[PDB]
């Protein structure tokens, strides 16, 4: 029963680290946060600034892509200042989603809901803390989640718009049109460490 | 001269096992490639359909990113095919362009060239074997290329639009705002294959 604990324990803090640690990133989004304090207008990577719930986990994450590890800052210089430090040291690179410059702006459709497959507004699964609505506008609010990719297919052809839309199996059409879709085994599901701490840390309650 | 009109067909052997192998690319993409019979509205990877003065080889290399194995099919269902070989071997995900369903669209803007810092539109440095115009206007035409990264984001405040923007260092500036940077161990040029496959060809003659 004690060792219980001791099994608990060993993870939901022993994957804290991973986290703080930042383990499943690229070089680059490493070496830009160990040496964070060179940006005090950075804020986070995306992925630790979302709220989704345990349930559409894997949902969103679909949405987002590798999006998830965007880097999110306050201002534009902060932006330039990264993009310089690592253009020097060759560390690789990244894409930062400057608040103060990214396109929140987005536009709900009438009658959609009474479309063939419909399943809700991709924004209708996630919250933010308000001084960051913005990031919220540009990385959904202008996606829609249906149930299969034919439902997609059809309705990406009948508005012919820029709205993203994910299907229920993990399937996502962009915008403009490009299908990305395909199964693995690492599941790559972004909000994965995190949930599994929603878990680990209430688990052990 | 006897040995050497041999090598060079040599070589030119060896770079081809390459490309029909799609040697390089993701698991993914390589699967696909090797069961290309099952989808015969099967197109080409991007960088394979583009036509590029060597010159420029590079440029239009880190303008396109990931989408350089974004592969290219002819309508929708070869992708909805693909969608479902990958979904049911986990052998993971791609991007699939339907040339039936990608938007080509792209508008050019008066004045722009007379801003600060221009250098030209991005699709002037690509030709596109005409029954792949649209692929053109999707990848391109609403991008433009400029000098340094603060010009872009200049740039992308007084227009505020959705136009891709790519400064002569490499950063790039999504149409939304997202700022992509950094070096990395130079080239990755996605065409210096195609490239010597056509310089052996020059050495033979």
């Amino acid at each position: 029963k004690e060792k219980r604990l001791r099994e608990i324990q060993f993870e939901k803090e022993m994957i804290e680290r991973d986290m703080r640690e930042y383990r499943g990133f690229s070089r680059a989004v490493r070496a830009v946060f160990e040496e964070k304090e060179r940006f005090p207008g950075l804020v986070d990577v995306v992925s630790n600034l979302i709220e989704v719930d345990e349930k559409y986990s894997l949902a969103v994450s679909v949405l987002l892509g590798g999006t998830a590890q965007n880097i999110v800052v306050r201002n534009v210089d902060t932006a330039k200042a990264i993009v310089e430090f690592l253009k020097q040291n060759e560390a690789g690179r990244v894409t930062i989603l400057p608040l103060d410059l990214i396109d929140g702006s987005f536009n709900r459709i009438s009658g959609l809901e009474n479309e063939r497959g419909f399943v809700g507004y991709a924004v209708d699964l996630v919250k933010f803390p308000s001084d960051l609505e913005v990031l919220g506008g540009f990385l959904f609010g202008n996606s829609v989640v249906v149930e299969t990719l034919d439902d997609a297919i059809r309705m990406k052809k009948k508005y012919r718009l820029n709205t993203r839309i994910a299907t229920l199996d993990g399937e996502l059409i962009s915008g403009r049109g490009a299908i990305t879709g395909g199964r693995e085994e690492r599941s790559s599901n972004v909000f994965e460490r995190r949930i599994k701490l929603k878990h680990l840390e209430q688990e052990m309650e």
